[PDB]
């Protein structure tokens, strides 16, 4: 019993960890095989980074201006290429450290743990979610580029974030492991509009469901509720309208306990329609949105 | 900028976990040189857990009856040995991943990352604090029993904890490394009572300094107290009594930031006084105690 905010264990990623430098800047790379993947603002200065021609800025770049140092041994860099907004290092050698890895690119409402990291060297993780608006809510400061995103299958690491920038509203934004940012996201020291963000509704019901799993069941009610009512409680909270797909995903947890996916959803519109009362659940007095229903199922099976 | 409860990268704990086995019961054990530590209940059989004498049950246990398999290889037992009550198995083989390490004794109010685990594999791993009662407020299943919590200094590991029962209130209480637990519980089947637990002040405190340095500045008031004014408010909301050494701790967020500490105080007695009206700080609707002021300070600094 409890419930937490539990990331995945991060040794195999910290093993992958290595700290990229060109010129003045300094950030973090991700090691896997013989290639060094980093943001490719590692090769801009100050006055680049408002506007930066990023193809005119990497010509001027040799192998050599690649410093690349895991711990304290230092890698041969014997080729760079830039894909989209990641520059990969060719290294004359293989990580010896590389664990079975995919990368993968997660859907907004899905879940990652992120191993913040500077010059190389890892700090701490914490879990967290992609935002319905593709930024994530996390916790880097000055020289956690290319700090990873990941989640962890048996033995295998999708990797699917790599952190680039914080907006001016303090958020993050990051690409995938191919370069691509999440969102309209530009790696431009440039004000950017995130969207209207929404809360993860099939998650918040996943969260119920490991409330009432865990002994918290205060909130259950005498109700029920359809889709489209529940759809319309969930339009004026900025709540993600609820699917099919949604109450097939929670399928699982709805037959765990027995209570209905509707049911469920009954006691989620009296909860957004009436507050909290003073009252908490899992220990948060809010609506909590960054555990999916695959977390719950795991967290409340115990799957290593 | 951001603030995240963020556990330590777990990459060096990982290394260490194995599985044990004692008859029918499988726990994980803390593989350190050629030493496996387990909790000592792992000897006994359901009938035995309500009232166990381990003296007795250890006396007809032998080096071959406990199992002990790190990954898929299997450790050979050269001795046994009760302390407190964890066990200690000497192995024929140092481990080759045993990190630097200390064991210590944490107080109640401190924090720790737990890496919970399972038949020997790690699971995930989260941040929490020893409450000023003893218990923590963990999440583990039945087998997450000799899971442990760590702190990580530079490459030092200082183990703290090892998880041994949850309680019939759900709450989970565990040892030190040298088998003491931290409360006045015992390793038997039995109601036991957990002290009447307080939130932890300093804590408080320290997290509104991080509220402060990441842009929620709303709790801030035109007020001030002195420490016995806010000493009466903490009793009424069964806080801990702020001392002087809790303000000397709180010295470097007072001084990066400019707010006296008495000052913090009188913010956070309105907040006690008067909730926080439908708002939030730093994404949580309550306050949070489970950040000391060295968590704070390291996470925004970004000590790795
Ligand atoms: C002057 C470089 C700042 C860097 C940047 O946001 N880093 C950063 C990341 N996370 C937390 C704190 C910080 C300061 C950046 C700005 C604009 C666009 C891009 Cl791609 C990068
Ligand atoms: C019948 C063994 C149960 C075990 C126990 O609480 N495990 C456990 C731990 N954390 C979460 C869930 C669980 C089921 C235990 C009970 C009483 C005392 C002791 Cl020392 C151990």
């Amino acid at each position: 019993s409890g419930f937490r905010k539990m990331a995945f264990p991060s040794g195999k990623v910290e093993g992958c960890m290595v700290q990229v430098t060109c010129g003045t800047t300094t950030l973090n790379g991700l090691w896997l095989d013989d290639v060094v993947y980093c943001p490719r603002h590692v090769i801009c200065t100050s006055e680049d980074m408002l506007n930066p021609n990023y193809e005119d800025l990497l010509i001027r770049k040799s192998n050599h201006n690649f410093l690349v140092q895991a711990g304290n041994v230092q890698l041969r860099v014997i080729g760079h290429s830039m894909q989209n907004c990641v520059l990969k290092l060719k290294v004359d050698t293989a990580n010896p450290k590389t664990p079975k890895y995919k990368f993968v690119r997660i859907q907004p409402g899905q879940t990652f743990s992120v191993l913040a990291c500077y010059n190389g060297s890892p700090s701490g993780v914490y879990q967290c979610a992609m935002r319905p608006n593709f930024t994530i809510k996390g916790s880097f400061l000055n020289g956690s580029c290319g700090s990873v995103g990941f989640n962890i299958d048996y033995d295998c690491v999708s990797f699917c974030y790599m952190h680039h920038m914080e907006l001016p509203t303090g958020v993050h934004a990051g690409t995938d492991l191919e370069g691509n940012f999440y969102g309209p996201f530009v790696d431009r020291q440039t004000a950017q509009a995130a969207g209207t963000d929404t809360t993860i509704t099939v998650n918040v019901l996943a969260w119920l469901y490991a409330a009432v799993i865990n002994g918290d069941r205060w909130f259950l009610n005498r109700f029920t509720t359809t889709l489209n009512d529940f759809n319309l409680v969930a339009m004026k909270y900025n709540y993600e309208p609820l699917t099919q797909d949604h109450v097939d995903i929670l399928g699982p947890l709805s037959a765990q306990t027995g209570i209905a996916v509707l049911d469920m959803c009954a006691s989620l519109k009296e909860l957004l329609q009436n507050g909290m009362n003073g009252r908490t659940i899992l220990g948060s007095a809010l609506l909590e949105d960054e555990f999916t229903p695959f977390d719950v199922v795991r967290q409340c099976s115990g799957v290593t």
